[PDB]
């Protein structure tokens, strides 16, 4: 437009809810409903207690998750673009951006915890979703992994952003597309962590 005086600003990403990984049953926990994101997302102020390491988050179009690792909520740019979060102090700026990685990060809102950079070097992994659902993962490459049942796009979609973790717990990447054929997802492709790392 050229008028600027009318031109409208983003909102922030909000967190929604999270992944509750702490006892032994994963299960989703919603935080705040679709209203109060709304409100939350036009004045970047959230006051709402973070707990966990996987976050729900959303835009006013989208939901997808965000993961902390070493002290960064970690999450994809073609969920978040250049957005701020919303923080109990007001939006706070990505600190990380890196669109050639499909991936922003964030200071980690008080209250989170972060995983650990894996450094075991095994290739057996686990993928959670939005929906809580742990699927295992073979690793393939420094960047893919197949899953040993195969699910429809669908079980998958609004999960870039989730964590692949190793047998320990800790994190080996983050979620960021399917590989997909005729709908079905045989693979999944991630940043790695130690690519988190060299953009740290
Ligand atoms: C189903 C869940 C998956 C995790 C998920 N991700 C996606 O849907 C991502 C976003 C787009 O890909 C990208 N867009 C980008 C956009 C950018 O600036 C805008 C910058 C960099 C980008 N880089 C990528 C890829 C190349 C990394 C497309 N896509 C794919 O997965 C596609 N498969 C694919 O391309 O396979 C390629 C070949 C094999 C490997 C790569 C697919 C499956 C056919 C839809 C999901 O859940 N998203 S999401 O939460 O629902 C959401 C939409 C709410 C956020
Ligand atoms: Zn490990």
């Amino acid at each position: 437009g050229s008028h600027m005086a009318s031109m409208k600003k983003k909102g922030s990403v909000v967190i929604v809810g999270r992944i509750n990984l702490s006892g032994d049953t994963a299960y989703a926990q919603q935080t705040r409903g679709e209203e109060g994101c709304q409100e939350t997302s036009q004045t970047g102020r959230d006051k709402n207690q973070v707990e966990g390491e996987v976050q729900i988050v959303s835009t006013a179009t989208q939901t997808f998750l965000a993961t902390s690792i070493n002290g960064v909520l970690w999450t994809v740019y073609h969920g978040a673009g250049t957005r701020t979060i919303a923080s109990p102090k007001g939006p706070v700026t990505q600190m990380y951006t890196n669109v050639d990685k499909d991936l922003v990060g964030w200071q980690a809102p008080q209250g989170s915890r972060s995983l650990t950079p894996c450094t075991c070097g095994s290739s057996d992994l686990y993928l959670v979703t939005r929906h809580a659902d742990v699927i295992p993962v073979r690793r393939r490459g420094d960047s893919r992994g197949s899953l040993l049942s195969p699910r429809p796009i669908s079980y998958l979609k609004g999960s870039s952003g989730g964590p692949l973790l190793c047998p320990a717990g800790h994190a080996v990447g983050i979620f960021r597309a399917a590989v997909c054929t005729r709908g079905v997802a045989k693979a999944v492709d991630f940043i790695p962590v130690e690519s988190l790392e060299t953009t740290m």
